[PDB]
């Protein structure tokens, strides 16, 4: 029995797969969304330990089996939101901020302007954005009342939603977290597999509130017995991205996949040395083993399903579902775009000052056309990062392996394989997230080695694409025209 | 009594009106309106006559009156719209291409290149593009069986609806028009106020179907009696928008109003004498009395109800309605912007290339707010248009006189004077355009003096700005960037 938390972005959620990889039974339970500002994000930290445990108990359920099978845990989580509390209490000094939030950027303008940004591109693999967690923490560290004090000494203590769970397993025992779930912070060196002396300084934030650097299948402490019910060994924690990789068996360099959630992250496997990309592309870890690291080239679209989302809250679509019966009732948009920008554009473009764009209405446009642009969207951005990664150091992509929240839409991956002109595969253990926690652990534990992995991995399908070269690209055409006028919109 | 019949784009509404102004009774019918190909617009002759025909009737029957009672009739119709008929059948030949059309944009585009547009230009006071009647006519002369050679033959009319509803009212005995009319035509000299031979030479137009020009107060004929029961006299045509302009009073220099339908159009009385404008705005014949001629500059809008109309078919709203309650729910859009320009920009842009353009969404942008966005985009427009009436060839302009389906709705009004910035007034008979018929009528039949119309007219309420200069400037700041993002969005 493996058990695999999976801390998201919109909810929690709670696997408990087999040995071999198979799900036995699964959990899941939404938590608020704190919006304080337009472009702000918010986490309350109790309202997500209260549904990853309110999980980890409920598959034990519906499961029939007793903590006291389980092997090993894995954690996979959301990636750069930040949480900072005290030791002591192990309460939140304040609510958390998440990746989504467009707050630092100023500071990332200010940091851009003292020269700073080669120095952590070539080190950190990322680059100045209100995405990363490193001035996520800078604005709390001087923006709470009086909180940048506190913090000099030791008593308070950061952590990624990851060290965040960790924590709340061990009442205050382990306080950590795996390279990758760092390697998505600012301060996390690439090179040296740990963190950079001269970045903490460089942001003033004190290597004072810093996890520890373990691998993704290391030792992470045993949960607290009433917790679940038992001591259980965590063996597996990684950032869901990283885990998604890891599930879809990406294990060759040059193999990819992209997860379609709140938003969409599409990560290609680099293998030993980290693809250090100019375009647009961040490079990141995958995963640690023991201590070796395998380095990945990641697309971050901060926009996915929340286009459709939208569109739901504006009541263009009754409930989320029908996204994929209008868009399928119209052939094309009727050469309607929409660039689904709200906090910004990600990859490749990386500009903070974009926003969401429709174009080219006409007294005829209708629903079904706007449900197809939504859709459109998504997959020509998806396009954008596979074009950039294609010529940032490499080969052709053969095949884009999907999973998450949108995969779930035929149509959708249908589009995506017509627009990117490439087979897209889906497996057969969708809860691909979880799938890749829950292996690390097993990995980690001695169980199974990765190896074991890639021959156990199987495909569910995959779709073809059937439209013509000339269709494609004039489409593309069209998309790359739409999103520049929907660049730098925001005053700047 | 005076009739008046007002043959508008989407229906054919009928108003009988006491000899003070007065109106008595209304009779409103719809007709088809037909879409062949996107952007292309065409409405069936015969529906457009029998609703007329009908309308006409009920009022008399809603009134109690009969046709005697009738001292004259005043016709009022949609402006560029294209018929061709034949002279012994009186039998359509084709679809009546409505203004709204687009289909003429090759043509346009391919006589700019001879170089024709500055002749065009200064004899007309209009310029190439799609909604002018001229390349209408071209279009049927090339595209239809051996329609070229049949018009040559003299057997062929042609006509604006005003033509049309004549023909029909008078059994064929009448083939007539009026200057208002003519010049919104591209073949009208609008200074000596005669069909241009020079330009009908240049667009290829036999001269064997050109309609006879009469003055707007003139003579046009007589109904036959088996329609209204009784003939009735003729006095008086003018297209919708200058009846407008004559039913708000607007009779001195310096004067204008704006009345609000599916499209909303401005127009400038510029007394005796016509403006030719090189920034963006038309010149056209406000009325021709007896033969003296006085001029208007205007500024056309294709989109301003659709606007709202369009958020109805995408079920962003659930009745045109709604849309006020709707917006009054927020005090700004969230820096979202809405450009309403489904078949182009009018003025003052003329750009054929233009789209409908969302700007500005974001997470958390609501229903309210494209609600709003979608009201302010018509204000916007309308400030375009002001501004250049304004600072150019004129003064300042005092208030601004409104009308039309949109202005009933009071938040939109308030919002169009604070952007505006400039007092705008609704007056108490709201049956402005047919009014103005009547009135024009009243004055073909003696009954009335133009010095009476001014006299009568009455204001019913007048909103104050209420929105400080910073505000508004910065505000038209961001709107101006929108349309830029709108501006030729589609392939030349």
């Amino acid at each position: 029995f493996l058990l695999a938390l999976d801390q998201g972005t919109t909810s929690s959620r709670a696997i408990l797969f087999t040995l071999e990889g198979r799900p036995v039974a699964v959990a899941k339970r939404e938590f608020r969304q704190l919006y304080p500002k337009p472009g702000w994000v918010e986490h309350d930290p109790l309202e997500i330990w209260e549904t990853t445990l309110w999980a980890a108990r409920e598959v034990l359920r519906r499961a029939g089996a007793e903590a006291g099978e389980v092997l090993a845990l894995g954690i996979t989580n959301q990636r750069e939101t930040t949480l900072l509390w005290d030791r002591k209490t192990g309460k939140p000094l304040h609510n958390a901020i998440v990746w989504q939030d467009r707050r630092t950027t100023p500071l990332c303008e200010a940091l851009r302007a003292k020269g700073l940004e080669p120095l952590f591109r070539e080190r950190t693999g990322l680059l100045f954005d209100p995405y990363f967690s490193g001035t996520k923490l800078v604005w709390l560290l001087e923006n709470v009342p009086g909180l940048k004090a506190r913090a000099e000494g030791g008593g308070v203590a950061f952590g990624t939603v990851d060290t965040w769970l960790i924590w709340n397993l061990t009442g205050g025992k382990v306080h950590a977290t795996d390279p990758t779930n760092a390697s998505r912070t600012l301060l996390f060196n690439l090179h040296t597999l740990a963190w950079d002396p001269e970045l903490l300084e460089a942001l003033g934030i004190p290597a004072a509130l810093l996890p520890e650097v373990r691998p993704s299948d290391g030792d992470f402490g045993e949960t607290l017995p009433e917790l679940l019910g038992a001591p259980v060994p965590i063996r597996g924690v990684l950032g869901d991205q990283q885990a998604a990789l890891f599930g879809q068996a990406a294990l060759g360099g040059g193999e990819g996949k992209c997860t379609y959630g709140t938003g969409a992250f599409l990560l290609l496997n680099t293998g030993k040395r980290p693809v250090l990309s100019e375009k647009g592309l961040l490079a990141t870890v995958a995963w640690s083993l023991g201590g070796r690291a395998t380095y990945a080239l990641e697309g971050s679209l901060f926009v996915a399903g929340a286009a459709v989302g939208w569109l739901k809250e504006v009541g263009l679509i009754r409930e989320s579902a029908e996204v994929e019966a209008l868009a399928a009732s119209v052939e094309d948009t009727g050469d309607v775009y929409f660039v689904p920008a709200f906090t910004g554009l990600g990859a490749p473009y990386w500009d903070p000052y974009a926003r969401g764009t429709l174009l080219g209405l006409t007294r005829g446009t209708s629903r079904a056309h706007l449900a197809r642009a939504a859709l459109e969207g998504v997959a020509f951005q998806v396009r954008d990062v596979v074009l950039a990664m294609e010529e940032e150091a490499g080969v052709r992509l053969k095949v884009l392996k999907a999973d998450g929240g949108m995969a779930q839409n035929r149509l959708f991956l249908k589009i995506q394989a017509d627009l990117l002109g490439v087979p897209v595969a889906v497996p057969e253990v969708t809860e691909t997230t979880a799938l890749g926690a829950a292996l690390m652990a097993g990995v980690g534990a001695g169980a199974l080695s990765p190896e074991d992995v890639a021959g156990r991995f199987r495909e569910a399908e995959r779709f073809l694409p059937t439209m013509p070269e000339g269709r494609r690209e004039a489409l593309y055409r069209r998309w790359r025209e739409a999103v520049e006028r929907a660049k730098g919109w925001a005053r700047e």
